[PDB]
């Protein structure tokens, strides 16, 4: 089956083990990696270069600034993948993950597997116009929408009626709804 | 005539005299100011605290960061109004500051009337959908096509036959020009 080597992933973690074995797994895999451990730094690094990192995975818990608030930044603000590094996964800190814009989570301990599969975010076997960006109030409201509605069955016109957004298109649901669809459907 | 006080001004400048003199006449004219010597350090405050700062005055020379660059970042990535400072006042440097995303400029020496009229691209006198947000790219398609029809002439329509932008809306121009409208006047 296809494999994309090569794929070049930050990772964010003030744990030294945890961006060791972080770093170690994705190396095995093929990726390439770059590690730092500070919320500013990271998004200084990911600002540096655009089109330079191809996934972001950070800790839930950062020195510097709320895990959570990062996930918003890169996530949303920036529309990059970003998957949330957490030792917790009740149910409520799992629900957080995605509310903050994450695509995906690793549970303590991370399986290579689950670690290997990360390139589902990033790619796809088969001068544009301006990004539409999402605020963490707007995914919040979708993301509350599609849970109601089940996310086997929401469909862009039921959400749109759910979130009640004036200017709302159906056409940015349901690419809002191609990128969290992973995550949504682990709920 | 009505004044705006009490707008939020960050002031990014690694030269001291002129920090000094921005700071002095903003807090003249009432604005609230914020003094940094670094792109890297703006950026973070800016981030730091959305709908925190009103507007962004950037020197086009700055030691850790292209300064045009840093105006892409704060004018188009983040949307906000950031104002080129500038000792250089030739018709490249001019052109350049609003290609790279400023909604203005000032030249040293800078004149009170001019530094205290910035307030016109934050304030008017009389949940919602995602942010589109331009790319540096599409930013100087859109300058040069409206500078090759006329900035008073040009309508959304002609605007987008010379960009060829498939998925750029009428919409999109029209806001778009909104906001570059006073510099591309200044021409």
């Amino acid at each position: 089956e296809m494999f994309p080597s090569g794929l070049r992933v930050l990772v964010v973690d003030d744990d030294p083990t945890c961006l060791m074995i972080l770093e170690r797994m994705l190396r095995t895999c093929l990726y390439e990696v770059t590690k730092c451990n500070r919320a500013e730094m990271a998004l200084s690094l990911l600002r540096k270069n655009k089109h330079g990192f191809d996934i972001v995975i950070s800790d839930v818990h950062m020195p510097d600034m709320d895990g959570f608030k990062l996930l918003e930044h890169v996530g949303l603000e920036m529309d990059l993948p970003v998957i949330m590094m957490s030792a917790d996964d009740s149910k409520s800190v799992v629900l957080k993950g995605v509310t903050h814009g994450a695509v995906d989570y690793l549970i303590k301990p991370v399986r290579m597997e689950a670690l290997k599969n990360i390139w589902q975010h990033v790619v796809r076997k088969r001068l544009k116009k301006p990004r539409v960006v999402w605020s963490v109030e707007l995914h919040q409201q979708f993301v509350a929408a599609v849970n109601q509605l089940g996310v086997e069955k929401a469909v862009p016109k039921k959400i749109l009626e759910l979130m009640n957004v004036p200017g709302l298109t159906r056409e940015n649901v349901a690419s809002h709804l191609q990128k969290y669809r992973i995550y949504l459907r682990r709920l």
